[PDB]
């Protein structure tokens, strides 16, 4: 039967470019005939042959009469979805997995696994898919708000892992990584370290030996916690980035926060979630980040990389490496995943636009798809086109 | 070629929890731009790789012109239709399999068999289709609305067993079980025992020698009539459930009905198809049924088990394991089906919430499906979140 | 690769029933979300794993601004286009295979060959299309609207068997056959016999030795032309069917042409094409053919059934097998085709339902389906529901 | 694997017929219920099995709220997207491949290679794909508009051919090719000969040995650069078309351009892309060519053909073989390509109509496909049937 997947070296290349932007809102006018899912959180994983491109959809279309709460993160009615990369998420073109709140999703060379939330704030569940068939859950431990990564899981050889978190979006919420395989969990890991808060890791591999994940700390810092699990022995240790470029938002200025690599700093309270994608190279690595343009805002989106070093103890400035999206432009969540080429792998970094017109009308996104291709410097930015009053 | 499907050992797991909503009519606004099927009595059923969700429609879809007739239940145009578990069944994405306003499917391993029922009510017609060709039909024996489960069929190496039934709906309704092989009737079985009305059956495997159906009894009682169906023998033999726990609606109080297993008991006349599964372990049986929360009206949905025992015998009280459909949200028919994992089989109860708005306007229905997953307790119930105004 | 196609002896059954209805202006409602094709001259074709619907479109959907022209037969617009069997002809879901405005098609048991006819008419062209390649074309040889069945094509161990026909639609036609290989024209075959009108040719498989037609003579008789036509030595002869039981709309009474097998008769200008399939036992043959249930008008269509004889010498009276649409319903062109089962071959016929309002608004048909199936009598008919002012 | 797809002797024929036409705004009315895609620079492509229809779209539909900016050709929404040949072009039918204002595509046999441009005007970027993967860049050599062929790249034993051209529309525009391999350039290959000003090629394989290209002059001559590539040795050759047949418009009248061959001649400025496509004979080649019917506008479509000879050389008039397009319906790009039968490969012509209400309104374009088919001569010709206003 098929080949298990196990991450190869990147394809070459030294710089990304615009690969490829889905507006299903483009088709939403009223006069239009289109119907294109609300939906919020996307992410995108691929298998062997084929990307999905999921979300978090609020089960409505626009045009359409349920725009009131869309603009809310937890309900009775969110579900996953996906269509296969490349096509416009609408009603007739996706496909409902399982009622969730928040998501992720891979495929280990044989089946996709899906994974969503739901349940009561207080009370969450995690529920695992293989294929056609429900096959596990896990229970929520800190009873406020089970949640995970809303981006790719991450499997090698049949295992797949996880970031799973529960606990006070303000204050501690403690993380764990469940490995998967076939679909039902077989191990959790407890991290070591900076574990006071972390959430909405963005997750990939380093090697054949270490996942790495930048994260989300919504509490305490904008630094991002990063993640180092070795998957031999299924361990996990949390320090934070650190770089002066914090990769939060909110966030204060390069280089502000004046300390060892683990102070904390300012503006910590608040997050989101950020792109982070690895290029795996014979002998070295570089590591490909995303941020907003604004320090306080959702606004713009701009590619940053270092090459090798520890991401724990670099203090050095990541090298900004071009805008993807302008300040003028919605940059919310971004998420790393890679396109699988005949004998080498493809990092991308893929962007939710949100257009928000705040709680009195629909509120949903596009997804914008940056990918490592050629050489030289990134050369253009991409803009939704949606007009929210059509 | 694919070899014959077999029941199989259960999955592990001892909850159920909410797996999916398929909810058709969040896309019917009239300012919208799809086109949900106008249908009832949605069941479910897989074959090794994939599931289908079939449903009756009245050939209408909404916002459309042909909402009279849709809250009747026989007429010349509705018919049997499926799409894939998981799309949302509009016109474009629906596959209408064959004239009929009663039905069910099962597949067999290698292809699926589909049945439908229609023509007169006093002279109707089984027809059965196995892939794409019609094979065989089996005429009506009492003259009197001949209709079948609404539900999954069941095969075994090869032979796929049917109810069928044929009577009055406030009197005697004697079922029998047809055995289908590639779409031909190869036999007819006579059940024995308590025979005067059975109808609406959902049934499923016990193990490799007994097919158990949970029934409606429109006429006479508010207990179910329990079938139990030796494969071997091609045998079959009815009695009522004696637990105190009544799953029919309407019903009287739990315990209330005196007197041996058997007895009658008041408020027999009207019913509902009711959901029931197995969860096969190598040395315990469990047994999932769902019953309305109202005891006279169509309204919310809860679960109960019961491991092992002989329901015809067993008195005891039903374990209440949790609240499907809170008392707020429509409840109608609900049917068991499972899917195929790997190695295991994964037993769910589907639940029909249907929008009825009476006789004025549009009659359809929303799915909500709960599968047997991971360990605990049943966490979250399912709404619709269908405005029938829209 | 797949083994070419062969006729089978037919399953067993003795009596058709009302199979599916594909009824696509159920959904073109100015207030409704869909877009149904509009369309004459369906026609299905069966391979081995799957049915086509064909049809030749006006390029046009309902609701919609292209109505007026839709009543005509030829121009520069109509194509071929088909869907699979069971889906429902909208504009997205058909496949549009060629310019058209005449057409045929069928498998030979590894790939579809596709006729379409267009081009001015004193000189119009037979276009053939294998798989997606265009192959040949054929010219016109009579100057006057060459032309070819409307149904499907009958293949045999490669070799495909078509029916044109050119001249006038009030005057001589005398058709030809061409036999095709692989999309290309490989013999022309010159029927003998009564010659003088031959179109709109239903044939299929009496066995694998003949395939036999029931054609439409538009200009001198309400009795069939009716072909043999000798696979082994590619030779036709064709002669009027005898039987008083005129199956041509218009007809006078039954029986009411006296003479000769030969008399044309009256009332034998105008036509319409008819339904004709063959159940092939091991020891018998039926022939089972529609009609109009009006003498005169597109209203009503029947099935009736003769077992074995010589349609050209026998005056009997076919035996009347049932009502598949009643005196108010459209009854308008009618096909033979049969559906591959694992072991024999499935005889129906079906019946295309105009709806015509004249030519100030939509003109477009759905299409209803009998097959033979179990035994007994023909049970119900079949309405199309729509009501054209929506 | 698959192997590769070398160019083989063209299926038997001697003229072309009209054989499809895809007209998406057929169902574009402001009362209908679909979503055609506004576009323009349509082109087709084939591999063994399939044909796949490519088009830029202005990432709009009709009906649609964004018509302001759809007669631009170059901006940050316009996406290279595509549907099987024989589907309508809808927002759900098609797929989007990726972000691109100039583009091209072909099979190799094994895979799909697409071809995109994007970028900013003084610096864009030719993107490639493989499949689902990006692949490689090339960048812009002489900072003015960089962009390739609007129709099929051309590949043969897995290595591909793709025109490239950067310059002053009204000035040296001097094109490259790239000799691409699974998704990388291998070979930049710069041709000699008359060089000034090439571009828009249509290319297509003379044998196995020579790609030859019937190019665009915007700024110089009304004859069309016609390019001669040695595939074994990876060296080209351009000289204009000797031919008094002037096949780009606007042009002067045939003839009329005195002097030795390469003379320039007079309206030189302005062009347009034109069908070019080869028949492969085994001692004889046919050139087939279409060039609009109008000297100076884009309206009309007419076919001509030349057998043997050299194009550089021979000043003879091409032979008109048929009218495709009046000259009451536009005609704008035209372009060639080859459907592959099971033994020999089918040449074909397609013609871009474009629907032109100005820049008040949409702008996008129907398309039209002659294929070489039987003999005799052309039959009829294409209309688009597109009312604008509706
Ligand atoms: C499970 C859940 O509610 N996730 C939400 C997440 C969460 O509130 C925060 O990460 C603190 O834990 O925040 C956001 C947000 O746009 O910022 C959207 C997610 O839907
Ligand atoms: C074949 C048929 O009519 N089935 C109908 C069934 C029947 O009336 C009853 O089971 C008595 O026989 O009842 C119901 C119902 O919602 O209660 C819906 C079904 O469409
Ligand atoms: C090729 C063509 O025009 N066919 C037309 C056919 C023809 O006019 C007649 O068969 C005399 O030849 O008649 C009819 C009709 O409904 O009666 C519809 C067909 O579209
Ligand atoms: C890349 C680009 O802009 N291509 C455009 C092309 C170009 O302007 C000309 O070929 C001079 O270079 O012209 C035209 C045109 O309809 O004539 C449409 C193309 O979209
Ligand atoms: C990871 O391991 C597989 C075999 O297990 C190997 O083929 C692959 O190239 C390795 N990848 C990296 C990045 O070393
Ligand atoms: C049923 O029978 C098959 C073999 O016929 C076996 O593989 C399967 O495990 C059995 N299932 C149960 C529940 O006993
Ligand atoms: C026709 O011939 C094939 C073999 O060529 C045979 O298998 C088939 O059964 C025959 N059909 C009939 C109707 O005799
Ligand atoms: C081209 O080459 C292949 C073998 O490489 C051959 O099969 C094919 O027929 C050749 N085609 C032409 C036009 O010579
Ligand atoms: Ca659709
Ligand atoms: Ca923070
Ligand atoms: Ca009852
Ligand atoms: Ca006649
Ligand atoms: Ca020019």
């Amino acid at each position: 039967e098929p080949e298990w997947t196990y991450p190869r070296l990147s394809c070459q290349g030294s710089t990304f470019q615009k690969a490829l932007l889905i507006s299903p809102h483009r088709f939403g006018e009223a006069r239009g005939n289109s119907a294109p899912l609300i939906i919020r959180e996307p992410f995108i994983a691929c298998g062997p042959k084929e990307c999905k491109h999921f979300a978090l959809t609020h089960y409505a279309a626009q045009p359409g009469g349920y725009y009131n709460g869309t603009r809310e993160d937890r309900n009775k009615l969110r579900h996953l979805i996906s269509v296969k990369l490349g096509k416009i998420p609408t009603v007739e073109n996706s496909i409902f997995h399982m009622a969730a709140w928040s998501g992720s999703a891979c495929h280990d060379g044989r089946e996709w696994t899906y994974i969503g939330v739901d349940g009561p704030d207080s009370n969450a569940l995690i529920k695992i898919k293989y294929g056609e068939a429900y096959t596990d859950t896990y229970h929520s431990y800190a009873n406020n708000i089970l949640r995970t990564q809303e981006s790719a899981c991450n499997c090698i050889g049949g295992d797949c892992y996880l970031m799973i978190t529960d606990g006070s979006a303000s204050g501690i919420s403690k993380c764990r990584f469940l490995k998967i395989r076939e679909g039902r969990i077989i191990k959790e890991i407890f991290p070591t370290g900076r574990v006071e808060h972390t959430e909405e890791c963005t997750c990939g591999f380093a090697s054949n030996k270490t996942i790495e994940c930048a994260c989300r700390d919504n509490s305490y810092t904008a630094k991002r916690p990063f993640v180092k699990l070795n998957v031999e022995t299924d361990t996990a240790e949390i320090r934070l980035m650190c770089t002066e470029t914090y990769l939060d938002t909110p966030r204060p200025d390069d280089g502000s926060i004046t300390g060892p690599c683990e102070s904390n700093g300012d503006k910590g309270r608040g997050g989101i979630k950020g792109g982070f994608v690895h290029q795996r190279m014979a002998s070295k690595i570089g590591r490909w980040y995303s941020r907003t343009m604004s320090k306080t805002e959702r606004m713009g989106m701009e590619l940053y990389v270092r090459y090798d070093g520890d991401p724990w103890t670099d203090s050095d400035a990541l090298a900004h490496s071009g805008v993807m999206v302008s300040m003028k432009e919605p940059g919310w969540y971004s998420f790393g995943f890679e396109i699988k080429d005949k004998k080498c792998d493809v990092p991308c970094i893929g962007i939710e636009m949100v257009h928000d017109g705040g709680k009195k009308t629909w509120h949903s996104a596009a997804t914008a798809i940056y990918c490592l291709m050629g050489s030289g410097q990134l050369l253009w930015d991409t803009v939704t086109g949606v007009d929210m009053a059509l």
